[PDB]
This record gives structure tokens, sequence and C-alpha cells, in this order.
């Protein structure tokens, strides 16, 4: 009941304390949770006053009633019964972080279980305006972590990039704030909303424009500011049906609830809704009117009726590993994620394990271990959620018989009814459809009828530590892939200041840029006093200085400012004095804002004063590691300067200064060199390469065929480094050089060669691969498990004699032989597919998981393409969208078409003809995300990813810093993408940020099936790679989908 609801939602907006467990910091902690509402975010706090993290509800992807994932199961819940606890999965990537939270008593979980629920259903239910204001509050309440209701300009300044905006200038700030009306420069929360209305109406006036055009109808009134003009029921009516098309709305009435939905307007109701120009922009960029049209958003049941062969079922490769298929940490969770996205074939690779019941992991791989009880149990709680209709688990056995045993009988008790023991149909002449199989798990095993990867140590000549890295043997070449992941330190002191007036200078400036308060400090080494100090502090709008005086009392050096105070240390010192008043005759003040500025780039060894940029670029050479960099004082300027290497190349990009602000390139505001230096260590600077290694002066004392190796090499993509290994002997070494004891060693026959030291922390390991270097140098299935398959057969056949199809029986093709079999001959595989199942899958040479080309294979039956999920590449975002179509189900019927007499998958360029002519021009962009520490200039691509005869790419014109309005102003674009086939096809949105060093890096793709797009000016909402949701992002769109005959 409404009465009942609101009951709920004010409990938690009050807040209960609930233990909260994590994997991380051990032992429980209790901090209280609550809802906080104008966010729409939940939160823990210590005490009050604090909120250390936040979820968004806007993204929580499921609420799980009981102790079952990480947390709980770590440590000890002795505490909390089961039915108390309730975790919480809150994400936007693919592996999911977990609030998991334990109420003291059961009535409260069960409030919030029903509660974030009540809250969740109304979030994906709101509103575009609505969700802005959450979001302006969502920031305001960034500067302070705490809730502020109002934000003084300073802070407007620093949150302004944040949004991904530059500010023009000083001035811009300030005229908008006249014309909000604060004066005071402290603006109301409700003024802020105003400004942000205004900020964005302001840059993106010009889209408005457009429409104005003669014969148009929508006649758009004039769109000089915000306020001015309006949308009237009856007029937003005439653009629904002429300019966009939607009959939703050929009827008044229901034009009148979207637009008093969109508004969420309370008052400002009775009054027939009106829409301001300002507010028509802020629909058009929302997520009411998606190029997604919403009628292919339910399942079909009309489609869902013809056999399994003919749908193309989701599917996904090791489902188990999250991650890199070498070192990836493999997990229940891993299952749930997939199977909830709506993929229908999870894979399930299973090894023999300690005690009778098996366990998963990858095979030879480092991979973590994962209890097979665990994934059963899993697979079935959340396996038929999201959707009813079919899971085709697909068991690769490793496993011995007495385990496998374990497994049959697991999987028939514990999943129940579900397993499909008896085939449907009798005889059956074709494969049962899904609508037959509804709520039923399908089993594919085989029916009756190593190479020594491991993780090593490596040691290097140069820089003194081992650094690990995997390594695999093959083709007689070990393979290696890069490295596995007082007073003095206060930014108070600054050392030697050469002159009193620079002091001055520093807290002058300090104090000019954020409104310095009295008792703002520094300390420096005294020019007049050897041994002492000087303390510089702001009083009164002056700079004043007072002598730290040393002294030797009992053969301990004391620090004092008055004669009756002595301290240990300069820092104690300063501590004192920042909780006391210092007491002059003149003054009391205590020290408060310390002013970090000497010389931090100087003392540092990594800093090379008037080196010539000649000679820095030879200097760089000599040192070859990739990722070092040089920072280097261009002559004559203010300017420093950053050489690195990498690529072999040396590229040096200008660091220009303006005020206590380092700019790499346009966008960035480092405080201090020291940091430019440290967070790009952490980050990336150039393509994927962290500055890594510093060209100290000490250091330098100390020291297509690519492509080609790259497809052979076990590691492939990820590996750095091939040895061969008959050049080199290999030898075991007693004893530990440089620690990490347990050693071997490669020496190379030929003296010069350098003699690697590849290590290991475990013995076994080194007899392992001292006996496989060594080397180098000179039917199963129990029964019961085989009556499981009903269904889906590992078929015994030469993959060679397509034909004479057996519908029980499935086909497994590996993908590099897939592509041969579709051109050697096209339309065998279809007829083979019309009547069977195929399920491609990734080559093995993919460690890295990167995806092959779905899209070939599809277009001729391929019932099921196996692309790993935890990826976000282009390949992955491209199955996220044919798996939305028809609803989360993950069955897609396949083109009446395709079906068919002659169908050919891929048809001479002759034949083909055109049937579509999409015609998109990117008007717009909102809201952005910020990838690093750069306003980033964005650039859209549209694309129609398509089988091969249909491939197109439309790139727009970079627009320099500007975030939340980037407004690709009608600069022509009108790219006419054209699609031969229409059901298979994809447009793809991307919006790719251009920073520094012209490297194209990714931002947001939007993906939908070409049947889903909407006419007329549309708003693609944006999504980051791991396909989830971004929040109030879009491009503005005027996508016009002219068939042609």
């Amino acid at each position: 009941a409404e009465y009942e609801k609101s009951q709920i939602k004010r409990a938690l907006e009050l807040g209960t304390v609930m233990t909260v467990f994590s994997f991380r910091k051990s032992t429980p902690e209790r901090r209280t949770v609550q809802v906080i509402m104008e966010t729409r975010q939940v939160a823990w706090s210590k005490t009050a006053d604090k909120i250390e993290g936040f979820l968004d509800i806007m993204e929580i992807k499921e609420i799980r009633p009981g102790k079952n994932s990480k947390d709980f199961e770590r440590a000890k819940a002795v505490r909390q019964k089961e039915d108390c606890c309730f975790t919480i999965l809150y994400g936007t990537q693919f592996v999911l972080s977990t609030l998991s939270l334990a109420a003291d008593s059961k009535e409260d979980a069960v409030n919030w279980l029903s509660g974030l629920k009540i809250l969740h259903q109304e979030a994906m239910n709101a509103s575009t305006p609505t969700i802005i204001e959450s979001w302006l509050r969502k920031q305001i309440y960034s500067v302070d972590q705490t809730r502020r209701n109002s934000i003084s300009l300073r802070e407007l300044k620093t949150i302004l990039p944040l949004i991904n905006f530059k500010v023009s200038s000083a001035k811009f700030l300030k005229d908008k704030f006249v014309e909000i009306g604060a004066h005071k420069d402290e603006l109301s929360f409700e003024q802020f909303h105003l400004f942000y209305k205004k900020l964005m109406f302001e840059q993106q006036k010009s889209i408005l424009d457009e429409f104005k055009k003669d014969s148009s109808v929508f006649i758009l009134g004039n769109t000089d500011r915000p306020d001015a003009s309006a949308v009237y029921l009856h007029d937003f009516q005439r653009f629904l049906i002429h300019e966009q098309q939607e009959h939703w709305a050929q009827d008044l009435n229901k034009v009148r609830e979207r637009m008093t939905k969109f508004i969420d307007d309370t008052m400002r109701e009775t009054a027939e809704p009106f829409l301001f120009v300002d507010e028509f922009l802020t629909y058009l960029f929302s997520r009411e009117n998606s190029i997604w049209d919403e009628k292919y958003d339910a399942v079909d049941m009309q489609d869902m009726n013809n056999p399994l062969s003919h749908y193309w079922i989701s599917s996904s490769h090791n489902t188990y590993l999250t991650g890199d298929q070498l070192r990836s940490e493999s997990s229940p969770e891993a299952y749930i994620r997939c199977l909830r996205m709506g993929c229908r074939c999870i894979e399930l690779d299973c090894w023999d394990g300690p005690d009778g019941k098996p366990v998963i992991y990858h095979g030879w791989t480092r991979t973590t271990k994962i209890k097979f009880d665990d994934v059963v149990q899993a697979i079935k709680d959340h396996a038929f959620v999201t959707s009813s209709f079919p899971v085709i688990l697909s068991i690769e056995e490793h496993c011995s018989v007495e385990q496998q045993r374990h497994m049959a009988k697991a999987f028939k008790e514990v999943f129940g009814d579900l397993l499909l023991t008896k085939p449907t149909e009798a005889s059956a002449d074709q494969l049962p459809s899904p609508s037959q199989l509804r709520e039923k798990i399908i089993i594919k095993h085989k029916k009756l009828g190593h190479k020594q990867q491991g993780e090593l140590y490596m040691w290097d000549s140069i820089d003194q530590k081992w650094t690990r890295h995997y390594c695999a043997i093959a083709d007689a070449k070990l393979s290696f892939s890069d490295d596995i992941e007082l007073h003095f330190g206060e930014k108070w002191f600054h050392k030697k200041v050469e002159k009193r007036t620079s002091a001055e200078k520093l807290l002058q400036e300090y104090c000019m840029e954020t409104g310095g308060k009295d008792g703002t400090f520094l300390v420096r080494e005294s020019e007049t006093f050897p041994n002492d100090y000087t303390l510089s502090f702001w009083r009164s709008g002056r700079v004043q200085h007072c002598r730290i005086r040393s002294t030797m009392e009992g053969g301990t050096l004391k620090y004092y400012l008055t004669d009756n105070l002595t301290f240990s240390s300069i820092y104690a010192l300063i501590q004192h004095y920042r909780e006391t008043h210092l007491r002059c005759a003149e003054f009391e003040l205590r020290l408060t804002d310390p002013v970090p500025n000497p010389n931090p780039h100087e003392s540092k060894p990594w800093y090379y004063d008037s080196l010539s940029r000649g000679e820095a670029e030879d200097m760089l050479m000599r040192i070859p590691r990739d990722g070092a960099f040089l920072i280097r004082k261009r002559e004559g300027s203010d300017s420093y300067a950053i050489t690195f290497r990498a690529r072999g190349k040396v590229k040096h990009c200008r660091i220009n200064r303006d005020g206590r602000h380092f700019v790499l390139g346009t966008s960035a505001y480092f405080e201090s060199l020291v940091e430019l230096v440290s967070y790009y260590e952490k980050h990336s600077l150039y393509r994927k390469m962290r500055l890594r290694y510093p060209v100290t002066p000490e250091l330098l004392e100390r020291y297509e065929l690519e492509k080609q190796i790259i497809e052979d090499n076990p590691l492939g993509s990820l590996c750095r480094g091939i040895l061969d290994l008959n050049t080199y002997n290999v030898v075991k070494a007693p004893q530990g050089k440089n620690q990490k004891s347990f050693v071997f060693i490669l020496e190379p026959k030929q003296q010069g060669d350098p003699p690697v030291e590849f290590a290991t922390d475990r013995v076994e390991e080194l007899f392992e691969w001292f006996q496989s270097i060594r080397e180098i140098t000179w039917q199963s299935i129990a029964i019961e498990l085989s009556d499981l398959v009903v269904y889906c057969k590992p078929t015994s056949k030469t993959k060679d004699n397509l034909e004479n199809p057996d519908f029980r029986e499935i086909r497994s093709f590996v993908e590099t032989k897939a592509d041969s079999i579709i051109r050697q001959k096209p339309v065998d595989l279809l007829k083979y597919n019309q009547k069977g199942l195929t399920r491609v899958y990734p080559k093995g040479q993919r460690v890295d998981s990167s995806n092959y080309d779905p899209f070939r294979l599809w277009l001729c039956g391929s019932q099921m393409v196996a692309l790993n999920f935890q990826t976000a590449d282009k390949y992955m975002q491209m199955n996220h969208a044919l798996f939305s179509l028809n609803g989360r189900t993950g069955y897609v019927l396949q083109p009446e078409s395709m079906r068919t007499e002659k169908y050919d998958p891929m048809p001479p360029e002759s034949q083909r003809k055109i049937l579509m002519t999409l015609t998109v021009k990117v008007l717009g962009a909102r809201h952005l995300p910020k990838l690093g520490r750069s306003i980033a200039c964005p650039f859209v691509e549209v694309e129609i990813c398509g089988a091969e005869y249909d491939n197109n790419k439309f790139k727009t014109t970079v627009v320099n810093d500007n975030g939340l309005s980037p407004i690709w102003a009608p600069t022509q674009e009108k790219v006419t993408f054209e699609i031969y086939d229409p059901n298979l096809a994809f447009l793809r949105f991307v919006v790719y940020e251009e920073d520094m060093f012209s490297d194209p890096n990714f931002l947001a793709h939007a993906t939908y099936p070409i049947k889903a797009v909407k006419s007329g000016f549309r708003s693609v909402p944006l999504k980051n790679g791991y396909s989830e949701d971004i929040e109030l992002a879009s491009l503005l769109v005027f996508c016009e989908m002219r068939p042609v005959l």
C-alpha cells in the first residue's frame, strides 16, 4: 500500500546500524547505512558527518537475499543468521563490487531488501529532469564529502573541470553568476540548478536552431535564451507526429502524459503542460527519446515457437574466468553475472579435485579454484531469473571417472526437475523449440558410443629487483610477459629558499589563489643563521617571518620560537603551533594552511637542468627499457619539459606552467612536478605505457613478422619476451642470488649474450622447470553422466563432413577452422545449421580474451558463437546488442529470409542490391565521461558494423575541450551509410577522446541492431565498454532510415 511503501522508504532514510563485511579489512566493522534520497545513493558512515563510501541505486544490478557471496564466506559470520544478511551488488564493470551488510536484527533486513527494491524500481523509471537534479546534488556533495547545501565560486571552479568543462575565463563564471543572481559568490543549490540549466543551454543553443527550417512544421520559437518561448502540448504533439515519427501520440491525451512525466512538475501541473525551449533540449538529449524502439524490448512469444536450431543462442567461452585466461581469478560470481546478462550457454571446464568433489580451473594455468558444488548451486538459483528460456550448459570434462560420478549425482539432485533427462517430443524429427524446454537445463558432454606454463621470478641486471613474469614453453622457446603487478616529508618545509623575497612571493600566491587565511605558513632554512630555520606566515594581508632557533641541550639538538618552549624536532614545534596559538607581544595566531611548493622538482634524481633537447634524446636512447622518462628544464624559459622512451622512438611533450599549476597539454593541472610524474606512473601517458623508469644519472652508469611471432606465441599478445631455448643451455644453481634462493640459470653458449636468471618460489616448479628446459636442450565418461546428455551431443565426426546433420548432435568448430569453412564453401555450414547446432569457440592463442569477429559466423547459421564476456572489446559489445533484441531472453530468432532455398551467407557483390539508406548526422553530446586528468576533446565515429559487404565509418571533426556540451554544430557530417541486408547489421556509435600526442582513446560506445532504430531526432544513451550504462550521457543524432525501392 502507498502508505506502506512510504513507511519503508522513511525507515531507510533515517538509517540503521548494520555491520559491513568485506573480504578486505578482515574482522567486521559497523557503519550506519542510509539511503540519501536526493542523491539516490546509499552510504555508510563511521559516525555522523562523514560519508566513507556510496553505491548508486541507479546502478544496483541485484540484491540477493542470503550470505552467499564472498564477504560472508570470508572470515567468520558466527554472529548473524542467514536470513538477516543481505548482499548488494553494484557496478559498471564485469567484476561487480559487493557491499555485504548483516543487520543486527531480522525485521530491518526485511525492510531493506523490500526497500532497496522499492527505490531501485523508481530510479529506473525516474524521468530525465528528475535525474539531473540528483546528479547536480551529487556533485555538490563531492566538493566536501559531507552534504552541503551551497557552493562557493571557488569550489564551483573545482567542480567544473570534473564535470569535464573547461572554464573559458575567470570572467565567464562571474557573468553567469549575476544572472543566477547571487552576488555574494555563494550559489544556492536551487541556483546551481539554474546555472547548469543555463550553461548547458548556452553552449548547445545551436542545435535548436536546426529545426527552424521552413515547412518543418515544428516551427520552434526564438531560441535566444532559457525561459524564452515555449513548446506547449499542441506543439509537442506536432513535433512528435512529423519531425520524429511515433504514432504513439496521434492521441493528445497520451502526449500530455509524456510531457507531465518528463517535467516531474508537481506545481506547474493543471495548466496544459508546456515545455520551455531550454527543456525541449533537455528532452531531446535524454533517455525518453532513445533511438531504441521500445517494441523490441519484450519477449515475443510468436517467434519463440520455432526450433532451437533456428535461434542464435547467446554464448560464453570460458565463463568461470573473470579476466585474462592465464592468471585470472575465477569465481562462482563469474557465472551469475553471465546468465543474468542473458547468456544461455555457460561453459564449465572441470578438472579432478582434491577430495572426490570436482573443482573448476582453467587447465594447467594458475587461475584459482572454485568448488563444483558451489558453481552448481549458483547455476540453479540465478539461472532463470532474468529469462525463462533454456540454459545449454556445456561441460568439458578432463575429470577422472570416480570424480565424474559425484558430478552426475549432483546435477540431478541439485538442479532437480530442470535437467532435461527425457527427450520432450518422443522421436522428434527436429530439435525441440525453446518454448517446449522453457525452464529446462540441457547438458552437453561426450556421449558414450601441458607445456609447463608457470609464473617464474626473473632477475634484472639494471634496477636491482626481481620482477614476476608468467612464462610459457613452446617450440623450444620460453615466452615471457610484462611484469605482474620527519619535517623533510612535510608540505610546509621549503628547505633552502634562496631569498626572503621568494618565501614572501610563494605565500602571496597561495593566498591570492584560494583566499588565504591568517596563519598560512611555510618553513625554510635560515639564510642569516646556520642550523636555524625561518617560519614565514600570512597575517592581515602581509607576510611575517619568525626565526626558529636551534640549541644543544644535553647533546640533543632542540628547536624553539620562544625561550620557554623547546621541541625535539621542527615537526614537533610546527604541530604544536598548529594546535596552540603562537603568542607574541603584538598578536596571537595559530598556524593554519601549509603552502607546499619550494622546489619539489629539483631535489629528486629524475631532474636534468639545462640538458639540451638533442642531448637528452641521446641520453635516453642509451637506456632502452620502454617507459623511461627524463625531466629537463627547457632552456631560456620557466617551462619544464618531459622526455620518455616508448616504442623505440623517443618523444617529448611540452609542459607549460600557468600559476602554481603545470599543464601537460591544454587540460591537465597537476599541482607540482612531483605529482605529474607520480600520477602518470599509476595511469598511462602514451598509448598504454606508464612512465615507469627514471633516467637517473646514477642508473645511466649501470647500463609484420612480430605480428606473425605474436600468433604462434603461447602467451600470445600478452607476452614481451621470446628467448630461444636452443641457444641457452639450462644449468641448476645451488643457493640464492639476491635471495629468491631456489633458482636456475640459462647461460648462453656464446659468451656475449647475457645470463638471464629465471627463479622460483617452489622447488617443485624448479624441478619441473629444470627438467622441462633440460629436455628441450636434449574410453572415459561414466555411464550416468552419459545418460544425462539427451540433446546436444559432442559429435565424433570428420569436422570436414558438413551434411547428413543429426538433430541431437552439436559440432564444436574452433574459430580458425570456422573462417576457412566459411570461405571454402559458404552454403554448407548454413545447411548443417538448419536442423543442427554449431558452437564456434575462441582459439587458444587468445590468452588476452579479445574476441573473434562474431559477425561472419552468425550470418551463416552458427547457433552459438562463444565470445569471452570478461572483455570490453568491440566484438563483445556487438554481442550485447544482438541479445537485447527480443528481450534479455538470449534467443533471437534468425531472420526468416536466411532460411529458404537460395540464401548465400556471403554472396557475390553484384547480386546483393541495396535495401536501406540510414543517414546519421551527429548533432550533439552531453556529460561524456572523463577518463584521466584532462578535459577530453570528443570525436564521434558512426559505423555500420556488418557482414563484410557493408562496412563504413564516418568520423566527426574533433571539438576542443568541453565534455558537458560538445556541439558538432551542423558541421556538414551527413554521412550516408548504406546497409545491404537489414536484419543482421549494427549501427555502432563510438565517442573517442583525442589526448595530447594524438592517439584515439575510448570513452563510450552505443551499439544498436538496425531493426531497432527510430527515425527523427533521437538521443543515443552511451554505455561504458562492458556495456553497462553511464549516467546522463547522450549523442543527439538525426537518424533517417528511409527504405529504397
